[PDB]
């Protein structure tokens, strides 16, 4: 039905490992986090960033009228210690994020909640939690203006570097350090760039370059003194414009236009996240301690495809959208409008500014999670990472177990059931067009088997295709592993070679795993 495709894959080309970490999520259950067979489990997010450990509570921010809200339990930390066993209890690393703000949540008499924005006290506001708060506002008068003179103090308390040392010290004793077993990531907060805005109550103007430099320093030295084995984590950057302007930059550019940026202009015309890295590095060079282990960054396609919207144009756009990943000739087809290849990015700047240096996509989201096109993407998306040396990534939320997109993930990590997965030795593999049709292949150590990842990204229609082996010597009979909308992980026949080679029929908006076995 469709134009047959060439697939070619040489197993002593592009050699290099697959780490694991690549498959991580965030918001997993015990249950889910063993199914899928993922050994990263990330705890962060806005409303991280606000998290009181001594009084286990954080504020909403700008997610939910500024509310300032206490667990159920008063125990110091539980939130991360309930985090962290659910994660062991899986055999997956947690990561934790501390909060670098400042400004963390405090509660009222008896643990009851605050508000930033009472409507009592700054008057009517266009919006509040009417249903569970209705003195919480959301911040912007009737006006359209925001609220502004608000005092931090209301549902907050300022804290510092050595208030979450403590935290970390309670980590390491009841888990051990790192090397023991214990909490092995530390997150520096998320995405500060835009603190101005999702934590507006709290910190209105953005902060400069320098103070995420200065908080990094400061807070990563506290982490390490405590546990010096701990790896952190950071900067939690948001996307596009907070890889190379600060949050000073990126407010003040809204509020007077691009022409000029002040926090840039003082720094000799520097980016952002190259000079926080080599900023970084030279700290590094003078102290010959390292402080950030991981270079982390968020990022969400920008062309509407992050969420439902599964129209065919939109499935096209997420077909394709994905080269923002690793292509250096593809302009994204948005506002950004220009080459992101985001992996090769972060390997470049973490080459050229802060050598030795990991690097991590802690969020990230292609959205149609329930439907196929979805699921496509997201095997697209797990097979660029293993491809292009992500060192860890952590999609931005688990898919339902229902979902076609939960399976998608599961045909990497446990296709059969039995925890097999795909390989740890990423191999070449070429495909004449990723738009439609691409493939990911990989040896496993343990079983020394070749791991081929096939998706037909074609909207309709049958796709015959031919693998051409280079290097590898295969038995007979290749397995097949196949998922469709029919969203079921279907065992197929097994195909036979044909040399050093094999075909099959590919069916539309479809995953197939190939594994052929060595000798
Ligand atoms: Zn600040
Ligand atoms: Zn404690
Ligand atoms: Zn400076």
């Amino acid at each position: 039905q469709n134009p047959s495709v060439t697939i070619s894959v040489n197993a002593n080309a592009g050699r290099h490992p697959i780490n694991p970490a690549v498959y991580g999520l965030a918001y997993a259950t015990t249950a889910t986090l063993a199914d899928l067979n993922v050994p990263l489990h990330r705890y962060g997010g806005n409303n991280t960033s606000r998290y009181n450990w001594q009084l286990n509570a954080d504020n909403r921010g700008a997610d939910w009228y500024f509310e300032s809200i206490g667990e159920a339990s008063s125990v110091a930390g539980e939130r991360g210690d309930t985090f962290i066993a659910n994660s062991q209890a899986a055999g997956a690393q947690a990561m934790i994020t501390i909060p670098t703000i400042g400004w963390v949540a405090r509660l009222g008499a008896n643990r009851s909640k605050l508000a930033s924005f009472s409507i009592a006290k700054y008057g009517a506001q266009s919006g509040n939690d009417w249903q569970w708060f209705p003195d919480a506002g959301n911040g912007v008068l009737t006006s359209g203006q925001n609220v502004t003179g608000n005092n931090p103090n209301d549902a907050n308390t300022l804290v510092d570097s050595t208030f979450q040392q403590g935290w970390a010290q309670h980590l390491v004793s009841q888990w051990g350090t790192a090397a023991g077993g214990g909490l092995r990531y530390y997150i520096l907060d998320n995405e500060p760039s835009i603190w101005f805005s999702t934590h507006r109550d709290v910190h209105p103007v953005g902060p400069t370059m320098d103070e995420i430099r200065d908080k990094m320093l400061d807070y990563g030295a506290k982490i390490k003194t405590v546990d010096p084995s701990a790896l952190i984590v950071g900067p939690e950057e948001w996307g596009w414009s907070g890889y190379t302007l600060s949050g000073y930059d990126q407010q003040y550019g809204g509020l007077h236009g691009w022409s000029f940026m002040p926090d840039r202009n003082n720094h000799g015309g520097w980016d952002y996240l190259p000079w926080l890295l080599d900023q970084l590095r030279q700290n590094n060079l003078s102290t010959g301690r390292r402080l950030l282990d991981v270079f982390s960054v968020h990022y969400y396609p920008q062309g509407g495809e992050f969420g439902n919207d599964t129209s065919s144009a939109m499935q096209l756009r997420r077909n394709r959208s994905t080269r923002s990943l690793w292509d250096p000739n593809y302009i994204d087809e948005t506002w950004i409008n220009d080459k992101v290849q985001l992996i090769p990015r972060l390997k470049n700047w973490v080459s050229t500014y802060y050598p030795g240096t990991l690097t991590a996509i802690t969020e990230y989201n292609w959205g149609a999670e329930s439907h196929i096109n979805g699921a496509t993407t997201q095997a697209d998306i797990l097979g660029i990472f293993g491809r292009e040396g992500l060192d860890m990534a952590a999609r931005w939320t688990t898919p339902d177990t229902a979902t076609p997109t939960y399976k998608a993930i599961k045909m990497y990590r446990n296709y059969d059931g039995n925890k097999s997965a795909f390989g740890d030795t990423s191999v070449t593999a070429t495909a004449p067009n990723p738009d439609n049709v691409s493939a990911f292949a990989a040896v496993r150590s343990s079983d020394g088997a070749l791991t081929v990842m096939v998706i037909n990204k074609y909207l309709s229609g049958n796709t015959p295709a031919t693998i051409n082996l280079s290097n590898f010597t295969a038995q007979a009979q290749a397995q097949v592993w196949q998922l469709t909308a029919a969203n079921t992980i279907n065992h197929l026949s097994n195909v036979s070679l044909s040399g050093s080679s094999l075909s099959l029929t590919l069916p539309a908006q479809s995953v197939t795993l190939l594994v052929i076995p060595a000798s």
